[PDB]
């Protein structure tokens, strides 16, 4: 039996070969912030802002207080499976003399057709990825790393989600999305041959290895115009059944895990999974092996004066090369997807996320010491 | 030992002589929202919009669909805790040809000389309060309560909430706010004499019968200010450690449970508990007798342009008449409070909630039916 105080005992490792908040399991609520360099802050500054914040996660991932006299906020709680994650923005490097160590890897991302983007909440020089079980001990997580950027880095935007908790549902099962469908299903997991591959940048820039490649989208969902649909409509659109996931070519003892049939058809000859379904187009299989890790939070932010939920998806992905991840699955979704009607990608950010620190080491200290 | 499945699984009753949401635990996810009626509305119309609001309640807090065009949002989690409340502001009845049936406890609130309220995001014809465990199951109830109410009414006003999830801490604990306190030691319980005289209106106007009065803050924390205080300066806002909840006058022995001595004094002769600590001054024993259960949810919805952190708390307070509780202790605490400095009152609501439905009934029927 899985005891309710797991909740709060569960403890994600800072040091590691890559950080944490890639492959950690999905957290129950999340807080994504970007910051800018003050005028005036250069390579030293940002390797003391790193430290800083190393120390900081190191700390607050252990359930111990920050550093610096502590707000006592996550005070009684245990981790939480609390976890923070670094990233590094193509701006960064431009402010601190380290233009030549500029990934490749973070080009801009295009100028998709059916962008919609709010630029000055993209982007930024630096991310954070905040997530954990606990809301005081997410926000507490917050609160510090924002609290130590100081007057060093201000905050460029910060947005706010959440996620099922655990135990919400009788056994563990994927997570929903507030679409209503079964969302986590397909990914590519450790232990594939080919996840390092995918996912991490490898050992042979120097400073990336074992790192990854993260988009951020902020995808609001058209919930008054998605609600009004037919279940029908709604599946079509995936290419998935909202009651458990299976495929639309499984019978009624197809679950979650029964394989995709991309050639079925009914007996008018049309394909079952339509040809423009979600769950098909974004398959590595037909995108020539793009592929990325998806580690999402829903979110909702009020109603506007019409009653228009700003809600959605933070959209968060992982891969080694966004050129064989997001960008080529988003080229061919702009248009192409039936799901496009249905959402708004309404802020973005890439960023380079480096591998984790090691014992007494800096998150980024490779590059940041050169 | 409780296993993780509870939190999923624990169901909240919504039939009953009170409504849920008042005496029920504390809920890791909360949304308050506002209604105003639609021109065209009255009280024909607002009699089935409870009778379509008191419908979804009972099904949602069962941990079933909605009766038709259900999500799926909340599908495979348990009840998850969830509560569904309903109030009548002041202006409701003026809308609806009521104005003989209008509680005398709705009457305006003082404008409060520490008063910052938004016009805008204050008050309203209608409030609904919704908490659970999983944040899946609250937005569920969210969007679902929201188109109920359909050309009725519109969203006037929507606030989003947390609190600590259970299995956080490694056994039960009082909550913590923003600020690090431990918040909800002195709250009237069910089983103490005077509860049901505080708190609910006696089996006022006989259609509030079994009901309770809701004052709704959004009280900002000035958090950048807070956070640059001592400990010594911080415990002496409120009369009781951080630490451990227990009042300044008790030793290394005591705990939150320890009785406050507001009497006892230093060797300089200076009061232990100060004067103006917060703790002190808001007891009923300071207030001639009166009080209110908290009930709050703590928020946090981002940063302005300038990195001040939108982050509080939503104090939510119930009494049977608020002239007996919020109002007598609010004109004390206005500028009497040492925390008043550090907080700042920005939206408001005063509601009459009342009794509960009994089965086959809806919520507020001895008001509406005619
Ligand atoms: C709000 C926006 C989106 C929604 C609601 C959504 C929903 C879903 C759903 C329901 C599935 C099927 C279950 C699963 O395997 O997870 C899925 C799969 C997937 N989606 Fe999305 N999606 C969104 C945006 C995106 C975007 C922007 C991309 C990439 C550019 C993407 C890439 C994928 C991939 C790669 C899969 C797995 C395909 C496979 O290998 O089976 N999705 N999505
Ligand atoms: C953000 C604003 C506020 C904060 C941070 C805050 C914090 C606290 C704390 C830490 C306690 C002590 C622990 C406890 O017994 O719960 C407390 C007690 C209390 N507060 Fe507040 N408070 C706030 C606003 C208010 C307001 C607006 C009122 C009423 C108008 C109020 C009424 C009370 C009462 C009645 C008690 C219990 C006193 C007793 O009988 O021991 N508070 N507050």
């Amino acid at each position: 039996a899985t005891p309710l105080t797991s909740l709060g005992s569960e403890q994600a490792m800072f040091h590691g070969k890559h950080q944490p908040g890639i492959t950690t399991p999905m957290q129950a609520r999340g807080h994504l912030v970007a910051f800018d360099l003050a005028a005036g802050a250069g390579r030293k500054e940002a390797a003391a802002l790193l430290r800083r914040w190393s120390d900081t996660a190191r700390r607050l991932m252990a359930g111990e207080p920050a550093g610096s006299r502590d707000t006592d906020v996550a005070r009684d709680a245990g981790p939480s499976s609390l976890t923070v994650t670094f990233g590094f923005g193509h701006s960064f490097f431009g402010r601190t003399g380290l233009e030549k160590q500029r990934p490749v890897a973070l080009d801009p991302l295009p100028d998709f057709s059916s962008d919609h983007l709010d630029k000055n909440r993209s982007n930024g020089d630096l991310w954070v990825q905040i997530g954990a079980d606990d809301a005081l001990v997410a926000f507490h997580a917050l609160r510090a790393i924002q609290r130590d950027a100081g007057a060093a880095a201000r905050v460029r935007w910060q947005m706010n989600g959440f996620n099922r908790s655990p135990g919400a549902t009788a056994h563990p099962m994927t997570a929903r999305n507030l679409m209503g469908q079964v969302d986590g299903t397909r990914n590519p997991k450790p232990g594939e041959a080919d996840f390092d591959r995918r996912i991490f940048v490898p050992e042979p820039p120097a400073w990336m290895a074992n790192g990854s490649y993260v988009v951020v989208r902020r995808i609001r969902m058209l919930l008054d115009d998605w609600e009004e649909l037919s279940l029908k409509a709604q599946e079509d659109v995936i290419g998935r059944r909202k009651s458990d996931g299976a495929p639309l070519s499984g019978g009624s003892g197809a679950t979650e895990s029964t394989e995709m049939d991309l050639e079925k058809t009914d007996g008018s000859g049309e394909l079952v999974v339509p040809i423009n379904a979600h769950a098909r187009i974004t398959r590595p299989d037909q995108n020539g092996g793009a592929a990325m890790v998806r580690r999402p939070f829903s979110y909702h932010d009020g109603f506007d004066a019409d009653g228009v939920p700003d809600a959605g998806l933070l959209f968060v992905c992982w891969q080694a090369d966004p050129l064989r991840g997001f960008v080529p699955v988003q080229r061919k979704l702009d248009r192409g997807d039936a799901l496009s009607q249905f959402i708004r990608h309404e802020a973005s950010g890439l960023f380079a996320v480096p591998g984790g620190a090691a014992e007494g080491e800096y998150v980024g200290q490779r590059l940041l010491e050169g």
